[PDB]
């Protein structure tokens, strides 16, 4: 009847990529030195 | 032949999870309201 | 011949694992010229 734990299986790879990159993307735009 | 390439193909996305959130867990017992 | 869309889902899985250990190797190799 569900039928998608396939899908949870291929967003766990992605999700755990985006999870390294977004401290970098974070951290580079508060030394950027501009002030909102 | 009893085979088990379904098994180690499942558990490497979930290795590289647990070893991020594993090495922030062991410095919070370091940085403790006691460290050496 | 739809391509092999198979291919490179296997291959973001292992990216992520090579990326985490890489940065220690590179940092250990300037840390092998001068020991402490």
């Amino acid at each position: 009847m569900p039928g998608s734990l396939s899908g949870i299986i291929i967003y766990v790879t992605v999700a755990a990529v985006v999870l390294i990159v977004a401290v970098f993307v974070c951290k580079s735009l508060l030394w950027k030195k501009v002030l909102p």
